[PDB]
């Protein structure tokens, strides 16, 4: 699925993103944004041999496992391809684990492209 704005938006909201860690909405859907243009499907390799995968493009070398890099974590204890479900809840899960780990400084996207900006703009004009 490649999500709406206001349609990741309140899918985030009752998943529990809106403020997490003090993270407003505007900033996880700016980030599915860049990271993954709202793809659920999205996956992006690295030169490190790991993939991102999903709305949020979680990186395969800490986060998750897909059988295909080293050397891995899986600190979210999830395959990958779960991260790749139509269905957010796995990816917000294994955000909401990422970012109780430096922030959202994490996504490279978000701190390129999101932070510093006014995030709440991304929300605007959703019933939410
Ligand atoms: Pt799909
Ligand atoms: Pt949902
Ligand atoms: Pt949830
Ligand atoms: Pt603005
Ligand atoms: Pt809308």
């Amino acid at each position: 699925k490649v999500f709406g704005r206001c349609e990741l938006a309140a899918a985030m909201k009752r998943h529990g993103l809106d403020n997490y860690r003090g993270y407003s909405l505007g900033n996880w859907v700016c980030a599915a944004k860049f990271e993954s243009n709202f793809n659920t499907q999205a996956t992006n390799r690295n030169t490190d041999g790991s993939t991102d995968y999903g709305i949020l493009q979680i990186n395969s070398r800490w986060w998750c496992n897909d059988g295909r890099t080293p050397g891995s974590r899986n600190l979210c204890n999830i395959p990958c391809s779960a991260l790749l479900s139509s269905d957010i809840t796995a990816s917000v899960n294994c955000a909401k684990k990422i970012v109780s780990d430096n922030g959202m400084n994490a996504w490279v996207a978000w701190r390129n492209r999101c932070k510093g900006t006014d995030v709440q703009a991304w929300i605007r004009g959703c019933r939410l």
